[PDB]
């Protein structure tokens, strides 16, 4: 499937992960969360998204995979809230951590996030 964002058309796999992740910038991030082919409830980043997301782009980029949802909540709590949980993540990512978090992260795979 393709996104379009900025004039680029940016190839889409069929669980709506940016194939050309080299593509993502903060407006793709957006693009993504709002995309309901692929979400029956699209997000609003908050400050909270962001700093899961920054993260989670960082660790791909430097350790090239998905962080595992481990990882994820040992940020949150310390970046977000400290009583961070899954129930939390799910509230910020309501598909969870692989299908929307990494998704709108760029990553071209949900490969680990478990």
């Amino acid at each position: 499937p393709e996104l379009e964002v900025k004039g680029k058309k940016l190839r889409l796999d069929e669980d709506g992960f940016l194939q050309d992740w080299e593509e993502w910038d903060e407006e793709v991030a957006e693009a993504l969360a709002k995309d309901t082919r692929f979400s029956p409830q699209p997000i609003e980043l908050t400050e909270e998204h962001w700093k899961i997301i920054r993260y989670l782009r960082d660790y791909f980029i430097k350790y090239g995979v998905a962080p595992p949802v481990r990882m994820l909540v040992k940020h949150c709590k310390k970046e977000v809230r400290p009583d961070c949980n899954l129930q939390y993540i799910y509230k910020l990512f309501p598909q969870g951590p692989a299908k929307d978090a990494c998704r709108i992260a760029g990553l071209p795979k949900p490969t680990g996030c478990v």
